[PDB]
């Protein structure tokens, strides 16, 4: 008798057992969900990782920059879950920014690199919704992973810019998803350890988080973020869409 | 299994069966919560409303402007739930602004005495209730208040909107205090509920629609925050408004 | 040849020559404005202070909790600036919270009577002053209030933060009313301005809060100096921000736009 | 004795005399500024209508060579030994696939990427090129329209503005090292130069009429001067402690729900 009993949910973005999506998938299965997983590039390695999840689930290839993968996705999912069945949830846990746009001077990042990062990190949220909405049930939920980009910070640079774009994309996706009786929301997480001046500033930034968070923040524990995503995939936030839920220990609500 | 199974939760704010608190109480009981209810002024009237709930629940008097009521509250709750038990949740569903501060009356014509009463009941009392109840709350617990988005001005709601702006600020400070107990504090910002142009704009703006006759989605959202499923959220606002606030038109 | 040449502007909130309002008044006068000043309670002291401004200006008594002061204000201003003349600007630089609601006292230990007084003076009075003065303001005019960013909680500032959240909301409603007169209403959110007394623990918290500002501000923040804030207020009083109302302008070195 | 007296200011984004940049340039010259203009497309014919002569430099923000040579070309135009006190970014672009009647989901990424390059990334590109020739106390200003909420039609241009707002906050960090401010002006809709059809035309007219209705001081979409003046305020010394920020020149519309 789980929070997600009988729900069919697609989860993208597992690459390691530290991946936020791995914990999302773990909690979702513990709560009764039937999953379809998608992975990028390193499929044999990803299969080895997903073997560590509590239940078996099909793994499909999805490169969000690959138009052919996106064109075939719905059919591939339907084959996996069975004709006449549809998805109740979709989790987007995908991000990438080349090193030039992260860690290197903000100004030295070439647009080619920034563009690739925006494609994967922001545009693909719309891509995946476009592909999947036709196979989603009413009452369904699309959830994307965010971090709060309302203020600039050292190091994350163009990735922050990409999250700013993602939040805007989410609001437009919500308009489209509404036509299908589907919600679209983002979870804005605090820092999670999922793997020199960049490192020093990130350190201060991460140390700041636990001190600002009124309930604390454990950057080694993805479970609170995973549980938040499962809340959004459930029937218990039925009037929330186009929105951002902060799973960050309350840090963004506190100056110090 | 219920979402709130075994949880002891205090719910304020029931005055009618259209009250948002009534629907919160109903859904919470359906999900296995054991409730303590608080009401203001018309306690016999409120008792008859609470008879409509699926399960029996003790009713305690609480006028949030009454310091003696606040002083005795934890002790009266402990009597209601049993010595050695604590609360897992507190729901603040309390608000009031005199007619001089809402409606047809010009914004400028509300006397400060009326505004101050409104702010006392609608904003400061979120802090008062947390002060009274945190000493009898369990770690992992949750305080939830009812809000509406006050980030932009609108016709009519005038000083009540100002009171909600205050309440949002108050919630952020309550989160700091509640955190010391391992307790979360959050507000649910609801769309309009019948408990007109402004109101019908809502369903138009909301990507998933908005039914102002239906409090259940708001009640479910409150229960989500009372549950263990949003453990990293505090000092925050969850919008149960059909997404209306994310859309311009 | 000043930014505010010919403008008649009322400036409230001077108590010392470190008051933000003192610097607003100074800059405004340097820029050709003709001022009327309002002061609370210690008018003799305030007269000695306003003797240090670049020009002589009339001083009117205004306790914003005194309804009779508010009822008579427009009349008294009109006497000060001449029959047939109206104001082009109004500066609200008034705030107050008792020590029970701001400082070392725990957030939960502020009684409502104290919080209510603070909200009266710090937030409600922005509406009060707008109500009293809009009938004697020219089209194109400007009402500016002082704010600090209350969107996140912080140590010490406690109920004054709550009062500022209320003020920001009040400002948006004042903008609706002021618009009828062709008048703008805006707030300037300033960084902290110096205008062991709280002990070492709270003293340390506040110093870290203050120093964090200068570190976050991309252009730095000088907490000794109200001039940049005074200039920002004068920008809002001028004709150069003519399509901005109900709004907040941050004069904080950009601190609020940066996380670390 | 003007607001920008003696200031040397680069203004990009003039294509017609209804361009917001044309109005910014006009007001800036009226206020005593010495301009250098940049354009990319007959533009000299348009810039000839400004009240004073200004050198006009080619700058395609997608062209890396134009960016790499920009500072040197500006220095030659303003004279060795002189630096810029201001820079205005008034540049935006989104293909019709990403903005207008085309469904949100039907914009290919190549089109969206081009739009984000020109509309968002180029704010950083220009700052990079020009900061080394800016005076302390200088000001960089870019044009925005409030993207905090989704709206019909504007679609991926809204996304590009959301990205621009984030870029501005990062440019502020870099610019501060030079004692330079970086801010955006978020304008309400301006009637620059039934093309979209009956249905989407009516949606847009509702979107525009609601703006004047929400604005407590009203909103005249035919008049860019209030926006031009706001830009000049930011270029002036009168907002010396504002950076990484957004100033709304929208009649107050964004502060009101109805
Ligand atoms: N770790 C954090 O601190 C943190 C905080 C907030 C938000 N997030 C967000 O959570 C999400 C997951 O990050 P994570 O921390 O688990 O890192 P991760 O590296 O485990 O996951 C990122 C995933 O993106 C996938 N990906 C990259 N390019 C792709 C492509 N072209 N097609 C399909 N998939 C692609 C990767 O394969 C990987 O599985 C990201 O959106 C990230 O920005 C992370
Ligand atoms: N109805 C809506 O459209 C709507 C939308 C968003 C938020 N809210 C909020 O939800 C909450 C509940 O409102 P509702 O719409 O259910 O209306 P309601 O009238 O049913 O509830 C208001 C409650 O506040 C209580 N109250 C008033 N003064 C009190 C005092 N001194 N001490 C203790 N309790 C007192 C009343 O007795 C009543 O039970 C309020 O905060 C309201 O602002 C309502
Ligand atoms: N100092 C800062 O760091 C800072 C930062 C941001 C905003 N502000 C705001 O700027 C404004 C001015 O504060 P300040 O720092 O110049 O302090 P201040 O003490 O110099 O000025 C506050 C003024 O409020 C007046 N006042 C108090 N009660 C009053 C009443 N009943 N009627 C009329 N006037 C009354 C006082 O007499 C005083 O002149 C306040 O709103 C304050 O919150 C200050
Ligand atoms: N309603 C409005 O018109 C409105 C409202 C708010 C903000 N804005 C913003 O104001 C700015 C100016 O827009 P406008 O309405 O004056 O339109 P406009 O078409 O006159 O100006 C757009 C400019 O961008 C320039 N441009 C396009 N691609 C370029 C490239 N590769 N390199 C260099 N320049 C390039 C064009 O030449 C043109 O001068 C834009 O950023 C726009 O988004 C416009
Ligand atoms: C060069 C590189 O690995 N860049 C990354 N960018 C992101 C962004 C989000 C999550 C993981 C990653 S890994
Ligand atoms: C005069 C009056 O009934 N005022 C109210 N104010 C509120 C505020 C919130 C909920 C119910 C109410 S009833
Ligand atoms: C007890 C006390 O002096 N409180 C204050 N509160 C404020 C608030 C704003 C400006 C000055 C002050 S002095
Ligand atoms: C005309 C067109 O296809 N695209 C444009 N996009 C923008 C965006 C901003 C300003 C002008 C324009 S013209």
């Amino acid at each position: 008798t789980g929070l997600l009993d009988g729900k069919r949910i697609l989860v993208s973005g597992i690459i390691t057992d530290s991946s936020i999506a791995f914990h999302i998938a773990r909690v979702a299965q513990e709560q009764g969900a039937q999953l379809v997983l998608t992975g990028f590039d390193r499929l044999r390695l990803i299969q080895r990782i997903t073997d560590r999840l509590p239940a078996k689930a099909p793994l499909l290839e999805l490169d969000v920059q690959n138009e052919e993968h996106l064109a075939s996705l719905a059919g591939r999912v339907t084959e996996a879950i069975g004709a006449g069945n549809k998805l109740d949830g979709v989790v987007h846990s995908i991000g990438f920014m080349p090193q030039t746009g992260m860690g290197n001077p903000f100004f030295d990042a070439p647009y080619a690199d920034v563009s690739k990062g925006i494609h994967i990190s922001a545009y693909s949220y719309a891509s995946m919704a476009k592909a999947l909405l036709p196979i989603m049930n009413p009452g369904g939920s699309i959830v994307g992973m965010d971090f709060d980009p309302s203020r600039a910070m050292p190091a994350y640079n163009w990735m922050t810019v990409a999250k700013s774009a993602l939040e805007s994309v989410n609001r437009f996706v919500a308009r489209e998803a509404g036509k299908y009786g589907v919600r679209s929301n983002l979870v804005a997480a605090g820092p999670i350890r999922t793997l020199e001046e960049a490192g020093a500033q990130i350190q201060l930034l991460e140390e700041g988080w636990d001190q600002r968070a009124p309930i604390g923040w454990n950057m080694k524990d993805a479970t609170p973020v995973a549980k938040t995503v499962c809340a959004l995939l459930s029937d218990w936030l039925p009037a929330t869409t186009g929105d951002i839920i902060y799973a960050d220990g309350g840090a963004h609500t506190q100056l110090l």
